[PDB]
């Protein structure tokens, strides 16, 4: 396992603009394209994305480059983030993962506001961290997601996601 398939298996493959669990329209692998309630908004931002007209529609190829782009995106904000980098660099392969597929879903920004969860991280206080990550409405709307990361986080193994 690694973050691609990780990452796979918690957001899909959809080839066609389909709204996310927040209501906002994406393409691809959890490829958010705009937080705007226009469809038109939306296929101008694929086709700004994609470089072609593409009527809302792309193929599994323009799919994954999408998806390289962002997990790419991802780690090089962690890495450019005051508050991320420091947790990053102390975390081992696997929880290191749990922490770019957060950043993946939540953007930079979200992620910062788990001060005290990322401090726990840092320290290796793993059982504290998995109870302090789960009082957060991240949690609460998307908790079978929640729960795997948590476990990851939790465990330092896959087990969560080899089930999946």
């Amino acid at each position: 396992m690694n973050i691609f398939e990780m990452l796979r298996i918690d957001e899909g493959l959809r080839l066609k603009i389909y709204k996310d669990t927040e209501g906002y329209y994406t393409i691809g692998i959890g490829h958010l394209l705009t937080k705007s309630p226009s469809l038109n908004a939306a296929k101008s931002e694929l086709d700004k994305a994609i470089g072609r007209n593409c009527n809302g529609v792309i193929t599994k190829d323009e799919a994954e480059k999408l998806f390289n782009q962002d997990v790419d995106a991802a780690v090089r904000g962690i890495l450019r983030n005051a508050k991320l980098k420091p947790v990053y660099d102390s975390l081992d392969a696997v929880r290191r993962c749990a922490l770019i597929n957060m950043v993946f879903q939540m953007g930079e920004t979200g992620v910062a506001a788990f001060t005290n969860s990322l401090r726990m991280l840092q320290q290796k206080r793993w059982d504290e961290a998995a109870v302090n990550l789960a009082k957060s409405r991240w949690y609460n709307q998307t908790p079978n997601r929640a729960k795997r990361v948590i476990t990851t986080f939790r465990t330092g193994t896959w087990d969560a996601y080899k089930n999946l």
